[PDB]
């Protein structure tokens, strides 16, 4: 069954949380899900290809749960609404950050991964600043910024702060003050004149 | 003369315009300098270890100038402070892109580099909590998050953001525009109830 696929997935995975990929092998990979060498190079041609599609799996993941979220309005406060909507990638990633680590990483190198973040952080970045308009219009968030350079930054902000804290770099918001940090400063960035 | 170094430091700064470390090699360093690849390894032990001298320059540059700020108050208007905060990192890294954008993929690899980033991270975050908890006694803000977790998120959304303009990644703000932005969302998030 294919359902190889989904066991060389979880080995990678699992391993990634010990060592890079650079540190990991195929021998390591096909090993784990209980393969032979050459029957995983018929599910995937490289290690690099087998990140990229947890790296898709992780960010779809995390997409999904922004349209479930954006298709009923948790009842009013305006604070809570972007709690609950920063919290979905808070939770996603977090629950995945071997993944969301190797996957940061290899933007510098594979060029379809960086493209992969690039696809979905555009489509977030234009939820944020639809949200943004809308607010706007209802009276609620004073036209400062445009919306779509106030979104893109806010994004930004959220990306790589939350991905400091799961690796735990120095220096980085500890990772139970993370939310309320990026809450705040987005409300405040939003609602302030 | 030791301004041999100086001759190497400008070819690699030169060629880091045009393609990455990868695609850069000693002959092409040493050749740019007008030095035999021998004498290239008396000053430098690696092409690494160039990248790492030139990324130093660059961030104690930015240091220096924001040392130079904070020891004389340009008069008056708490925007204005902020803004000319942060001027010195857009104006310091904005002169010096390629080593910006090879620093900071370096950070992946090179401990050394990355543990050069962490250190002078966490020293302008702990200047920018200063600053805040400054303007929280004065009365200007309110005392709302932590200011070091603040500072932390706001300097990493700046890092975050002038860089990804600087390599015209997408999504970015345009760099014409990235100032006025992180200003607005330091203000409003510094000064915001
Ligand atoms: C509707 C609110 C969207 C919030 N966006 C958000 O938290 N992001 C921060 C995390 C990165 C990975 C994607 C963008
Ligand atoms: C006193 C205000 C400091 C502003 N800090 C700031 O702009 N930073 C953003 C840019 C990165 C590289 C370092 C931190």
């Amino acid at each position: 069954g294919d359902d190889r696929e989904l066991a060389i997935l979880a080995t990678a995975e699992n391993l990634l949380e010990d060592r890079p990929l650079a540190d990991i092998s195929v021998d390591d990979l096909a090993k784990g899900a209980g393969i032979s060498r050459p029957t995983f190079y018929f599910y995937f041609p490289s290690k690099e290809a087998v990140l990229l599609t947890l790296l898709d799996r992780v960010v779809n993941q995390a997409d999904m749960a922004l349209q479930t979220l954006a298709e009923n309005p948790a009842d009013t406060d305006r604070e809570n609404m972007w709690r609950t909507g920063i919290n979905v990638f808070f939770e996603t990633f977090g629950s995945h950050k071997a993944v969301t680590r190797a996957g940061q990483a290899a933007r510098a190198t594979s060029v379809e991964v960086a493209e992969l973040w690039s696809t979905f952080m555009q489509k977030w970045i234009a939820y944020t600043a639809a949200v943004i308009d809308a607010e706007r219009d209802r009276g609620a968030a004073p036209r400062t910024l445009p919306a779509h350079e106030l979104a893109t930054a806010l994004n930004l902000m959220n990306e790589r702060t939350l991905f400091a804290s799961f690796a735990g770099e120095q220096p980085s918001v500890p990772e139970a003050r993370v939310l309320d940090t990026l809450v705040h400063i987005w409300v405040t960035s939003i609602y302030g004149e």
